[PDB]
């Protein structure tokens, strides 16, 4: 019978479990996969270990940061001066090739006038609803914002990439709002924010970084079986597992990925206002993947906007042995097969020519069953209910990034979501 049953052993489980522990209570940690991050994940491609799933971050992400410096990881650059050419890909296929300078100089100044608003409507970003005219402009899609800016070309085309990814969906259906808060976060600075999306990442990986904090638990673990269901009555919870074994405790942290609560029994049911928000406030249809070409194409950026399937093509390595490896963001899985190798490889040639691609490895995170969205992107009319989502329902307690006030689409908001529910059960064991 423990004090807390924590479901998940992603960043939000494994900060709640870190945060319980450390205020001398008992906890059972139960994850359905076999390994610690959850939708992030470090795996080999050509021998060397590539992030897969979310890895950027910067110090302008308060509670990830505190946590960098609690367990001594540092920020790896990536190589932006580095970069030879960029390449925009409008919807219609064209593609032209723009000085760095200039697609910088573009893209931060349609970036600004998107965000313009930001300081107006988030004053108090940490607590984004604090002007109640963003539970109104929820509403409104970020495309039709975006078309009300009179924006050039190039400036059009890179936004709604940019908006396409972040959504992972079209941006006919992204909250406008909810996107705004990130530059709000970022201290309404567009520079800020728009560095942040680029310069850093977990020096060492994210795996490291997960397995420092699930060290500092003191905790018991339960690896590799799902949580089939959870009921609850006036003075415990019990939760099943799909092996039909059974664990009790005082208190439940949920940290399930929003749409993978249809596939789990709650007794007592989940409020309409919960049941309402799994159905339909979350859409992000992405996946990640790796490719190896055989040229050498330097060091390259490409943006395509929606509907082209690889909406951001980076550059992971390159030289005259090995080839290129890039690292291809997918907005929208539903675009392409991914298991369709030659069709892989003929996306790669649309945007890189002359090329000859050798090997792909692809993450669909849309498809895995224990994730179903890449990151907790907010359908419009959406963004302003995350409290229906986050609030306690009695002995269950609920984190996980989409739960977060800040940064709800990252890393940052999965810790911060940690942190909250520690402290909403230390004071329900009060
Ligand atoms: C391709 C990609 C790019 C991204 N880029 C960035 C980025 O650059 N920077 C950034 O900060 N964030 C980024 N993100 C988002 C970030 O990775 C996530 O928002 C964050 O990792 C979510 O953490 P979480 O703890 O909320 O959820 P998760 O990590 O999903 O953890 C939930 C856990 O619950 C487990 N689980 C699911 N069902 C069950 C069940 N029935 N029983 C038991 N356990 C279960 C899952 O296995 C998982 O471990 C990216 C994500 C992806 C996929
Ligand atoms: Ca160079
Ligand atoms: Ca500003």
């Amino acid at each position: 019978i423990y004090d807390a049953i924590v479901v998940g052993a992603g960043f939000s489980g494994l900060v709640a479990a870190r945060e319980l522990s450390a205020q001398g209570r008992s906890v059972l940690i139960i994850e359905a996969r076999h390994r610690l991050g959850g939708r992030t994940h470090v795996v080999n491609f050509l021998g060397r270990p590539v992030e897969i799933g979310g890895a950027g971050v910067h110090w302008c992400q308060p509670h990830v940061f505190a946590e960098m410096q609690r367990y001594g990881f540092g920020f790896k650059e990536a190589p932006l001066a580095d970069l030879d050419k960029a390449y925009m890909v409008f919807a219609d296929g064209q593609k032209i090739d723009v000085p760095p300078a200039t697609f910088d100089e573009e893209y931060t100044t349609a970036f600004e006038k998107f965000c313009s608003r930001s300081r107006e409507l988030f004053p108090r970003p940490y607590s984004p609803l604090d002007n109640h005219e963003v539970s109104n402009l929820d509403g409104v899609s970020a495309r039709d914002h975006l078309e009300s800016l009179g924006l050039n070309e190039l400036q059009l085309a890179s936004m709604n990439a940019e908006l396409t990814l972040y959504g992972g969906a079209p941006t006919t259906e992204l909250s406008y709002p909810s996107f705004v808060k990130f530059h709000a976060l970022a201290s309404w600075d567009t520079i800020t924010f728009t560095d942040s999306e680029k310069r850093y990442h977990v020096q060492g990986g994210t795996n490291a970084l997960c397995q420092a904090i699930f060290d500092d638990c003191r905790a018991d673990s339960e690896f590799g079986v799902p949580v089939e269901a959870v009921a609850q009555t006036d003075n415990g919870v019990t939760v099943t597992l799909a092996d039909k074994r059974v664990f009790r405790a005082l208190t439940c942290v949920l940290t399930l990925p929003t749409k993978v609560y249809a596939d789990v029994r709650f007794e007592p049911p989940l409020p309409p206002e919960k049941r309402a928000f799994i159905e339909h406030a979350e859409m992000a249809d992405g996946a990640e993947l790796y490719v190896h070409v055989r040229q050498n194409l330097g060091n390259t950026f490409t943006f395509c906007d929606d509907p082209n399937p690889f909406n951001a093509v980076q550059t992971y390595a390159y030289d005259d042995e090995l080839g290129t490896i890039l690292k291809i963001t997918i907005g929208r899985q539903s675009l392409i097969n991914l298991e369709n190798f030659d069709a892989i490889a003929a996306e790669i040639r649309k945007i890189h020519g002359d090329v000859e691609v050798l090997e792909a490895l692809p993450y669909n995170w849309a498809m895995d069953e224990y994730a179903r969205t890449s990151y907790p992107a907010m359908r419009k009319g959406w963004f302003s209910r995350y409290k229906d989502m986050a609030k306690p329902e009695n002995r269950l307690f609920f984190a996980g990034s989409a739960t977060a006030d800040g940064w709800h689409e990252y890393i940052d908001g999965a810790i911060e979501s940690g942190i909250r529910v520690g402290r909403e059960i230390r004071h329900f064991m009060k």
